[PDB]
């Protein structure tokens, strides 16, 4: 092996990053970390009381799993250099949630901050675009990341979308030669 780069997938549900990763990467070697999370609930019976009198049923609720789910998030977060950042071409909530969250990006140190590719996946069924080009573009441009348009279908714009993902992390890895 020559060096580790680690990517991650990210973007809403639904968009087609299982997918996208899917048909790209050719193999069957595909490790899981899963974890259980939930919610429960517990009933009480108590009476309420010139003083009218109720009988009241008290659903108290909790949760469970709550913290491996962090350990798993840091888990999913950690030595990580690129990020495949796509939304939906279908759904403009999917771009709203993206840059809501480009906009609460807190940027750390140059060296240690991840690189990030914006895609727009779903190409291959244009009748349904609620994503205009030039209004996302401006965001990609506020930024200074690339931006394809991919269908994980199709296969459009798959390889020259990661392949330049590797360019940007040598890239930066060049500046901080280690
Ligand atoms: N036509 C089309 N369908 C897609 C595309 N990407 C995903 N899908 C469909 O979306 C469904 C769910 O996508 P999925 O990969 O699970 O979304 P994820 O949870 O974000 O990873 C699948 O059944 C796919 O058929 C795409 O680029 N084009
Ligand atoms: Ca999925």
């Amino acid at each position: 092996y020559d060096y580790l780069i680690k990517l991650l997938a990210l973007g809403d549900s639904g968009v087609g990053k299982t997918t996208f990763l899917y048909r790209y990467t050719d193999n069957k070697f595909n490790p899981k970390f899963i974890t259980t999370v939930g919610i429960d609930f517990r009933e009480k019976r108590v009476v309420y009381d010139s003083g009218k009198a109720f009988k009241v049923h008290l659903q108290l609720w909790d949760t469970a799993g709550l913290e491996r789910f962090r350990s798993l998030t840091t888990a999913f977060f950690r030595d990580a250099m690129g990020f495949l950042l796509m939304f939906d071409l279908t759904s403009q909530q999917s771009f709203l949630n993206v840059r809501n969250w480009m906009s609460q990006l807190q940027a750390n140190a140059y060296c240690e901050n991840p690189d990030i590719v914006l895609i727009g996946n779903k190409a291959d069924l244009p009748d349904q675009r609620e994503v205009n080009e030039r209004q996302a573009r401006e965001l990609a441009e506020k930024y200074g990341i690339p931006y394809f348009e991919t269908s994980a279908a199709t296969g459009q714009n798959v390889e020259k979308s990661v392949e330049t993902l590797l360019d940007l992390i040598m890239k930066r890895m060049e500046k901080c030669v280690e």
